[PDB]
């Protein structure tokens, strides 16, 4: 099983006649680069027309491709197809930065100030565990992540590929950094059965440590928000149950045994990770941007308000690939694993409508 980048907007019913148009989109990358020729296959075969693509290099670093498809450049172009597939009258900018937090940091205040290409919407795919994150880096970030609330631009962030853990081993469960902020909207993953534009069956994205899994839990880090108060959010699994910011707020389809068709550096492959819900829905809002002929910003506390109708809640499976325990678990309204589901989108649209 496998399916277009348009299969999966299809079935998660985005809104039809908007492609982003007047919009422009940020994808930060910390390596690699994308293969031009991949990008300009890629779209052709899908029907879509080529999207302007632009670079804009951070600290020295640049859009460099190396062609070895099982490398970062896997991670840049996936960014970038699905995204690009999606909402191709949208303006791209892919702005890459060394693979550090101050690069990272640097690349994401590039893309919120740009004074020329004024993002409104900004796509990430890149983290870590929050206890691999300095105190001081944590808060750099997330002031970033206040500026753009303040400038209506949406943030986004894939919750992460290992599970409750996060990939630590050190025995504790773990939630990933900038998923992890408030201003942030989290990307969780599940395991989407579809076709014709109706889902059939949507689970949780887990297939154990070797497949992978969606991030999701309570952050030990930032205090359960204002807004989720009462999205039966639990305090964390970790001892001392402390309460805390739950991860993640959407989810798409993550799984790479129902994953995304795209091509990597010439050639045909299957993807998944929940690296590709972030540019999935990135989208989405690019559309309801051009719709709304404004930047919808920070959409947090407005998605937790809205009826549970405009969602497709998942209520089934975990996100645990350490032990048996189950820890998180899927259910009925917002859970640690999918959040508060994945989003209907023409009635996200019609939600955000005047
Ligand atoms: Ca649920």
């Amino acid at each position: 099983t496998a399916y277009t980048p348009l299969d999966v907007a299809q079935a998660y019913q985005f809104p039809e006649g908007l492609d982003g148009q007047g919009q422009c989109i940020a994808i930060i990358e910390l390596g690699g680069g994308y293969d031009e020729a991949s990008l300009a296959q890629y779209f052709a075969s899908l029907g879509v027309p080529a999207p302007q693509v632009v670079s804009v290099s951070v600290d020295g670093a640049s859009n460099q491709p190396t062609g070895d498809p099982s490398g970062p450049d896997g991670h840049v172009e996936l960014d970038i197809e699905v995204a690009g597939a999606l909402a191709p009258g949208a303006k791209f900018a892919v702005y890459f930065a060394p693979n550090t937090d101050a690069g990272f940091l640097d690349a994401i205040t590039t893309a919120i100030h740009d004074p020329t290409l004024k993002p409104s919407v900004v796509s990430i795919s890149w983290g870590g565990p929050e206890d691999s994150w300095t105190s001081a880096a944590i808060a750099a970030m997330n002031r970033a992540f206040l500026d753009a609330a303040a400038l209506g631009v949406t943030v986004l962030a894939a919750a992460g590929n290992s599970g409750s853990t996060d990939g630590e081993q050190d025995g504790l469960y773990h939630v990933d950094f900038p998923a992890a902020s408030p201003y942030v909207l989290a990307c969780g993953g599940t395991r989407l059965v579809a076709s014709g534009g109706r889902i059939a069956q949507e689970t949780v994205w887990n297939d154990g440590p070797d497949g992978g899994a969606t991030g999701g839990g309570v952050s030990r880090i930032f205090p359960l928000p204002a807004w989720q108060e009462h999205a039966n959010v639990p305090p964390s699994a970790n001892p001392g149950a402390s309460s805390g910011r739950g991860v993640p707020d959407l989810a798409g389809n993550a799984d790479p045994a129902t994953g995304y068709e795209v091509v990597i550096d010439g050639e045909a492959t299957v993807i998944g990770g929940t690296s590709a819900v972030a540019p999935l829905f990135a989208a989405l809002v690019a559309r309801i941007n051009q719709k709304l002929g404004k930047a919808v910003g920070y959409l947090n506390p407005t998605l937790y308000q809205l009826p549970a109708d405009v969602f497709h809640d998942i209520t089934e499976g975990n996100n645990d690939i350490a032990n048996r325990a189950q820890i998180y678990q899927a259910g009925p309204g917002w859970d640690p694993c999918t959040g508060l589901g994945s989003p209907i989108g023409v009635r996200l649209l019609q939600a955000l409508l005047p």
